[PDB]
DNA sequence: AAGAACATTTTGTCCG
DNA sequence: TCGGACAAAATGTTCT
Protein backbone atom coordinates (compact mmCIF):
# COMPACT_ATOMS: atom_id res chain seq x y z
CA UNK A 1 0.00 0.00 0.00
CA UNK A 2 1.48 3.56 0.83
CA UNK A 3 1.89 4.73 4.09
CA UNK A 4 4.30 3.57 7.07
CA UNK A 5 2.40 1.94 9.75
CA UNK A 6 4.50 3.36 12.93
CA UNK A 7 4.56 7.22 11.86
CA UNK A 8 2.19 7.40 8.75
CA UNK A 9 4.99 8.84 6.51
CA UNK A 10 5.14 7.54 2.64
CA UNK A 11 5.79 4.05 2.84
CA UNK A 12 9.26 2.99 0.69
CA UNK A 13 8.57 -0.96 1.44
CA UNK A 14 8.09 -3.92 4.34
CA UNK A 15 10.54 -3.73 6.67
CA UNK A 16 11.25 -6.18 9.48
CA UNK A 17 7.59 -7.64 8.47
CA UNK A 18 5.71 -4.37 8.47
CA UNK A 19 5.22 -1.53 5.41
CA UNK A 20 7.39 1.58 6.97
CA UNK A 21 9.18 4.39 5.41
CA UNK A 22 12.76 3.99 5.39
CA UNK A 23 13.30 5.95 8.42
CA UNK A 24 11.29 3.92 10.73
CA UNK A 25 12.97 1.01 9.30
CA UNK A 26 16.49 2.14 10.42
CA UNK A 27 14.97 3.45 13.73
CA UNK A 28 13.53 0.21 14.83
CA UNK A 29 17.12 -1.85 13.39
CA UNK A 30 19.05 0.22 15.42
CA UNK A 31 16.91 -0.01 18.42
CA UNK A 32 16.59 -3.57 18.64
CA UNK A 33 20.71 -3.92 17.79
CA UNK A 34 21.10 -1.61 20.48
CA UNK A 35 20.52 -1.34 24.64
CA UNK A 36 16.81 -0.59 25.10
CA UNK A 37 16.91 2.10 27.63
CA UNK A 38 14.62 4.69 26.60
CA UNK A 39 12.28 7.15 28.61
CA UNK A 40 9.01 8.89 27.55
CA UNK A 41 8.71 12.32 29.03
CA UNK A 42 4.99 11.98 28.74
CA UNK A 43 2.70 9.04 29.59
CA UNK A 44 3.94 6.52 27.33
CA UNK A 45 1.46 7.01 24.74
CA UNK A 46 3.29 9.67 22.38
CA UNK A 47 1.76 10.95 19.08
CA UNK A 48 4.13 9.72 16.41
CA UNK A 49 4.05 11.37 13.14
CA UNK A 50 6.03 12.22 10.42
CA UNK A 51 7.39 15.18 12.01
CA UNK A 52 6.85 14.36 16.05
CA UNK A 53 8.61 10.60 15.52
CA UNK A 54 11.71 12.20 16.53
CA UNK A 55 10.36 13.21 19.69
CA UNK A 56 9.79 9.84 21.83
CA UNK A 57 11.87 7.21 20.36
CA UNK A 58 10.63 4.96 23.52
CA UNK A 59 6.81 5.61 22.18
CA UNK A 60 8.05 4.90 18.30
CA UNK A 61 9.83 2.01 19.10
CA UNK A 62 6.46 0.57 21.29
CA UNK A 63 4.61 1.61 18.33
CA UNK A 64 7.33 -0.47 16.06
CA UNK A 65 6.96 -3.48 17.83
CA UNK A 66 2.99 -3.05 18.11
CA UNK A 67 2.89 -2.66 14.48
CA UNK A 68 4.31 -6.68 14.43
CA UNK A 69 8.23 -5.48 13.54
CA UNK A 70 10.84 -8.29 14.02
CA UNK A 71 14.20 -8.70 12.66
CA UNK A 72 13.93 -12.15 11.45
CA UNK A 73 10.97 -11.21 9.41
CA UNK A 74 12.32 -13.34 6.22
CA UNK B 1 20.08 23.82 44.40
CA UNK B 2 22.76 24.78 41.97
CA UNK B 3 19.88 22.71 39.33
CA UNK B 4 19.26 24.28 36.03
CA UNK B 5 15.66 25.28 36.77
CA UNK B 6 14.47 23.86 33.39
CA UNK B 7 16.03 20.49 33.47
CA UNK B 8 17.19 19.96 37.42
CA UNK B 9 20.49 18.87 35.54
CA UNK B 10 23.90 20.74 37.48
CA UNK B 11 23.71 24.26 36.43
CA UNK B 12 26.51 26.40 35.45
CA UNK B 13 25.33 29.45 35.35
CA UNK B 14 22.33 32.59 34.79
CA UNK B 15 22.08 32.51 31.38
CA UNK B 16 19.85 35.03 29.74
CA UNK B 17 18.20 35.61 33.20
CA UNK B 18 17.65 32.19 34.51
CA UNK B 19 19.80 29.80 36.64
CA UNK B 20 20.98 26.70 33.76
CA UNK B 21 22.99 24.30 32.69
CA UNK B 22 25.17 24.43 29.79
CA UNK B 23 22.39 22.34 27.52
CA UNK B 24 19.76 24.15 28.25
CA UNK B 25 21.64 27.57 27.88
CA UNK B 26 22.91 26.87 23.95
CA UNK B 27 19.54 24.94 23.06
CA UNK B 28 17.49 27.98 24.34
CA UNK B 29 19.97 30.69 22.16
CA UNK B 30 19.31 28.25 19.49
CA UNK B 31 15.78 27.90 19.66
CA UNK B 32 14.84 31.58 19.36
CA UNK B 33 17.58 32.52 16.72
CA UNK B 34 16.11 29.69 14.42
CA UNK B 35 12.63 30.83 15.59
CA UNK B 36 12.04 27.26 15.70
CA UNK B 37 8.58 25.62 15.42
CA UNK B 38 8.14 22.99 18.02
CA UNK B 39 5.75 20.53 18.41
CA UNK B 40 4.42 18.13 21.33
CA UNK B 41 3.61 14.88 21.15
CA UNK B 42 2.01 14.60 24.52
CA UNK B 43 0.21 16.80 26.37
CA UNK B 44 1.84 20.24 26.84
CA UNK B 45 3.29 19.33 29.63
CA UNK B 46 6.00 16.71 29.63
CA UNK B 47 8.84 16.13 31.99
CA UNK B 48 11.66 18.07 31.30
CA UNK B 49 15.10 16.46 33.10
CA UNK B 50 18.44 15.65 32.37
CA UNK B 51 17.46 13.13 30.36
CA UNK B 52 13.63 13.59 28.66
CA UNK B 53 15.05 17.25 28.16
CA UNK B 54 16.21 15.90 24.69
CA UNK B 55 12.42 14.01 24.19
CA UNK B 56 10.55 17.36 23.44
CA UNK B 57 11.95 20.31 22.66
CA UNK B 58 8.61 21.99 22.91
CA UNK B 59 8.26 22.02 26.44
CA UNK B 60 11.62 22.61 27.01
CA UNK B 61 11.24 25.41 25.35
CA UNK B 62 8.24 26.26 26.70
CA UNK B 63 9.74 25.86 30.19
CA UNK B 64 12.53 27.70 29.34
CA UNK B 65 10.30 30.82 28.59
CA UNK B 66 8.40 30.15 31.38
CA UNK B 67 11.69 30.43 33.56
CA UNK B 68 12.05 33.99 32.28
CA UNK B 69 14.67 33.37 30.22
CA UNK B 70 15.37 36.01 27.52
CA UNK B 71 18.29 36.88 24.67
CA UNK B 72 18.34 40.44 26.27
CA UNK B 73 18.48 39.80 29.75
CA UNK B 74 21.68 41.70 30.38
CA UNK B 75 20.36 44.42 28.34
CA UNK B 76 18.00 44.73 30.16
C1' DA C 1 13.96 -6.90 1.49
C1' DA C 2 18.07 -5.59 4.38
C1' DG C 3 22.43 -4.03 5.40
C1' DA C 4 26.06 -0.38 5.17
C1' DA C 5 27.96 4.11 4.29
C1' DC C 6 27.28 8.66 3.92
C1' DA C 7 24.78 12.73 5.23
C1' DT C 8 22.19 15.70 8.19
C1' DT C 9 20.03 17.23 12.27
C1' DT C 10 19.85 17.93 16.96
C1' DT C 11 22.18 18.21 21.23
C1' DG C 12 26.13 18.82 24.42
C1' DT C 13 31.07 20.43 26.04
C1' DC C 14 34.83 23.36 26.34
C1' DC C 15 37.02 27.69 25.71
C1' DG C 16 38.08 32.23 26.03
C1' DT D 1 27.74 35.40 31.33
C1' DC D 2 28.02 34.48 26.68
C1' DG D 3 29.47 32.97 22.25
C1' DG D 4 32.10 29.85 18.97
C1' DA D 5 34.12 25.84 17.74
C1' DC D 6 34.36 21.43 18.24
C1' DA D 7 32.28 16.94 19.50
C1' DA D 8 28.81 13.60 20.08
C1' DA D 9 24.31 11.56 19.66
C1' DA D 10 20.27 10.79 17.07
C1' DT D 11 17.91 10.55 12.83
C1' DG D 12 17.46 10.08 7.79
C1' DT D 13 18.92 8.85 2.63
C1' DT D 14 21.32 6.64 -0.96
C1' DC D 15 23.35 2.59 -2.42
C1' DT D 16 27.13 5.47 -9.59
ZN1 LIG E 1 7.73 5.71 9.47
ZN1 LIG F 1 6.44 8.90 24.62
ZN1 LIG G 1 19.16 22.36 31.85
ZN1 LIG H 1 5.95 17.93 25.35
Amino acid sequence: SHMCLVCSDEASGCHYGVLTCGSCKVFFKRAVEGQHNYLCAGRNDCIIDKIRRKNCPACRYRKCLQAGMNLEAR
